[PDB]
Formats: structure tokens, C-alpha cells, sequence
């Protein structure tokens, strides 16, 4: 397909002062930019099997005065190392086994004891230097909880300052622990522990001004199937949707457990926004009618003819009455979603009204568009380019913003005709191109990204 190049290994890693700008980037944009995602899709005769496997690549956009500096390093964990020095696949990957948790950390980015980390989906996070891009190693948690498997979608309290997130204990006595971490610290306070029979795969979770929302969708594992089985991590997952979704409340101050509710079985990766309103929650989710996607991004589908066999997800609000009842939903707009951010510094936990995408709706391409979904007027605007395919649309509000939607888009875009990415970079409120770097290279699919000042 015309997209393959970004489902294919980039080997090179370079630091760069100056990338070739067209437009002009504002002068206040003084951060850098940091892209996480899979880079490395083979290891000598191996081949990984899903995307989620691919051995991480950190990607640094640093804006000062108009001009931006780009550098990209492989993440040195032990499974890139081992990988490197033993032409050998040595850890258990998402879908991927070989021929002791993996630290391929190479779904997302974010700050712990003021110290950058590399996260996937396995317990601990993989510390690096923003200024090299070169691993410091293993960020060890200081506490007592167990867990076997956690998100790389950590929420952030800005009132508060702690990084709220949950970890699943997986054994005969499975336990989802919810848990906070203060700044300057990297020891975890259990908030609750919620036992449970088989684990759901829990990508993200929703959080509110009071609350942590874990949504359980009905793929679940046994967990002796786990311990035991020869088959890679995801294949021991099961669709149920006979379970129903169930939607788990926790008072996230005091721990207290507010209640269970069920929906309709549904699969989501990526929450969008979740806030309380009287005595009701909404919770905005990327939903599919089932788990089907899963199976649908292992690599020989997503690089082959058949890609309009990709289910699409859409924007659900989920409202949930305190008061009791059965939890219903309506579409919040009729545009195939993935990759969703919000203005999250000003609009997590809060109404809002401008979601951010990729759209996957499939009118002329595969994951070729930018969208802004306004969730008020039931209206979008899109972005996109000939035979060019934008990543995750990160959102960085300027300075003394009153509007919600005042500031920048970054998307890394593909150029599939050029065989190299370049930055995007979109006023927020008109979604029209501002400026672009060129990078000399593709930037292979990734999954997630921050902005750090
Ligand atoms: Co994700």
C-alpha cells in the first residue's frame, strides 16, 4: 500500500540545529516536542508480529526563537540492547514472543520526580535525558504495590500536582490498584485496590474532579492463561461482551468506591475528556462495537490490501446517573476518531467543547486526515494533503488564552511520495497550516507525544 513506508524500520538517529521551516512558528513556542513510537519492526530473521511491538524511537522537536532542532535515538532498554547485540528477540512484547517484563517503552512520554520517562504497558517506566535522547535505564517505583500490567495514559491533577494513573496485580487474586504520585516523589499512595476475577486490557481511564473511571471492556484474561500459555500477551485476551461494559467510580482523595454500572459491551483505547455535572458523569470515549481492532493493527493487515477491513471507533458521551440506572450513550459526532487530545492543561475533568484526531473514516484514505471536532455545533474542520498521513494532533495553548481552542496543532505527518516527515504545525481555532520543518527522513507510525516548556 502507499502508506507502508510508515509501518517500515527507520535505522537512522541524528542531531540536528536547524531543520528547514516553511511558514513561521510562533516566537513564543520556547518547549520541546516529543514523539514516542515503534521504529524497528524486525531483529535479523525475526519479524514482530503487531504494531505495538516495535522497538521505541524518541523523537526531539525543540523550538527556540522561530527556528526548531531535531534529534532521534532508539531507546536503549534491554530489549533494544539485547535485540542490537544478539540479532536475538529477548522479551515478550504486546503480540511477539521469542524463539521478566519488556522495558520497550514506545507508547508515550511524561515527567515523574522531574525526571523524563518512556512508558508502555508493562510496570515500569524507562527514564531518558531530553537534552541526549540517551537512556538512563529502569525508573524503579518506591512502594509496595504489585502490578503485572499498568497504562502509558497517566492522568495529570494541575491543582494538586500528582500524576494519577491505575496498575493491575495479575494473579490468582487479580487486583486493579489505583494510585497517585506527588511531585518530587516517585513513591506511589494506593488510592483503592478493586479485585476482580479476569483483568480487562484497560488502554487509558477516565478522570473527573473527584473521580477515577475505569471503563471495563469485556476483553479480559484468565490470569493462569497468562502465567502459563506459550502464546504472546494479547492472544490469551478473550472477547465477552455477554459481561457488558462495566464502569468502575472511585473517589480518588479518599479512595471510597462510588459504584459499578453496566453498558452494553464496547472495546476503547483512548478516553477523549470525562467531568461531573449535578448528580451525573459524561464520559467522552473512541469506542468500537468490539475488540476486533485489536487483531486488526498486527503488522501483515496493516501494511496489506484488505486495510477497509480496519474497524472504525467514534466519539461516545457515556452518561452515568449516580442515582442508578443502566448507562446509555450518544455519538458526539459522525467522524471516524482515533489519537484524540483536548486543551488538557485547561479542559481535563471539565465540559469542553473541541476534540483533536486523526480521522479514519476512510473517504479517500487510510488515516489521512486532521480533524477538530466542535462537540457544540456538531461541526468539524479537517486538514490533509495528497498522499501525506498526519499523526496525533497535540494540542499547546498560548500564552494568556481565553479561548479553549487558542493556540497551536503539532502533528509528524508522513509524506508518502517525498519517503520523509515533516512537523505540521496549525493555528488551533482556523486549523490552517501556520509552518512546517521538513525532517531528512520518515518518522515511522507512532503512538504518543507530549509538549514539555
Ligand atoms: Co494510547
Amino acid at each position: 500500500n502507499k502508506f507502508q513506508l510508515g509501518f517500515s524500520t527507520l535505522s537512522e538517529e541524528l542531531d540536528l540545529e536547524s531543520l528547514q521551516v516553511k511558514g513561521t512558528i510562533p516566537k513564543w513556542l520556547s518547549g520541546t516536542l516529543i514523539r514516542n513510537g515503534p521504529a524497528k519492526f524486525e531483529v535479523g530473521k525475526e519479524k514482530f508480529q503487531h504494531w505495538f511491538d516495535g522497538l521505541a524511537m524518541l523523537h526531539k522537536f525543540s523550538f527556540k526563537e522561530g527556528k526548531v532542532s531535531y534529534a532521534n535515538k532508539f531507546l536503549e532498554s534491554k530489549a533494544y540492547q539485547s535485540a542490537r547485540d544478539t540479532d536475538k528477540i529477548s522479551y515478550r512484547e504486546f503480540a511477539t514472543d521469542p524463539c521478566k517484563f519488556t522495558d520497550n517503552a514506545n507508547v508515550n512520554v511524561t515527567k515523574i520526580a522531574e525526571r523524563f520517562v518512556a512508558m508502555t504497558e508493562t510496570p515500569l517506566p524507562v527514564e531518558f535525558d531530553i537534552n541526549t535522547l540517551k537512556t538512563v535505564g529502569v525508573f524503579a517505583y518506591d512502594d509496595k504495590i504489585e502490578s503485572g500490567l499498568t497504562t502509558a495514559h497517566p492522568h495529570y491533577d494541575f491543582v494538586k500536582n500528582e500524576l494519577v494513573n491505575y496498575a493491575t496485580k495479575i494473579s490468582r487474586s487479580s487486583n486493579y490498584n489505583v494510585y497517585k504520585i506527588a511531585d518530587k516523589t516517585n513513591h506511589r499512595n494506593l488510592i483503592g485496590s478493586i479485585p476482580v476475577e479476569e483483568p480487562a486490557y484497560m488502554h487509558s481511564f477516565a478522570m473527573t474532579e473527584n473521580y477515577v473511571v475505569l471503563v471495563e471492556y469485556p476483553f479480559v484474561v484468565k490470569p493462569l492463561d497468562l502465567l502459563l500459555s506459550g502464546k504472546p500477551f494479547i492472544e490469551n485476551f478473550s472477547w465477552k461482551p455477554e459481561n457488558g461494559t462495566r464502569f468502575i467510580i472511585v473517589n480518588r482523595q479518599n479512595g471510597n468506591l462510588v459504584g459499578t454500572y453496566k453498558s452494553d459491551a464496547f472495546f476503547a483505547f483512548h478516553h477523549v475528556n470525562a467531568f461531573e455535572k449535578q448528580e451525573e458523569i459524561f464520559v467522552d470515549i473512541i469506542a468500537y462495537q468490539d475488540s476486533s481492532i485489536v487483531n486488526a493493527l498486527y503488522l501483515d493487515i496493516l501494511r496489506g490490501q484488505k486495510t477497509d477491513t480496519i474497524p472504525t471507533s467514534h466519539i461516545r458521551r457515556y452518561r452515568i446517573p449516580l442515582s442508578g440506572g443502566q448507562v446509555e450513550y450518544e455519538m458526539l459526532s459522525s467522524e471516524a476518531v482515533e489519537l484524540p487530545r483536548i486543551n488538557y492543561k485547561q479542559y481535563n475533568t471539565k465540559d469542553y467543547r473541541f476534540v483533536y484526531g486523526i480521522s479514519t473514516y476512510s473517504a479517500s484514505d487510510f488515516a489521512n486526515q486532521l480533524v477538530k471536532i466542535d462537540i457544540l455545533r456538531k461541526s468539524s474542520k479537517i486538514w490533509s494533503e495528497k498522499d501525506c498521513y498526519p499523526g496525533e494532533p497535540v494540542f499547546v495553548g498560548a500564552p494568556d488564552a481565553t479561548k479553549e481552542d487558542e493556540g497551536l496543532i503539532l502533528s509528524a505527518v508522513l509524506d508518502a511520495t517525498n519517503a520523509k516527515s515533516f512537523l505540521l504545525i496549525l493555528d488551533a481555532t482556523t486549523f490552517e497550516e501556520v509552518a512546517r520543518a521538513e525532517v531528512p527522513h520518515h518518522i515511522p507510525f507512532g503512538f504518543h507525544g507530549n509538549y514539555f516548556e
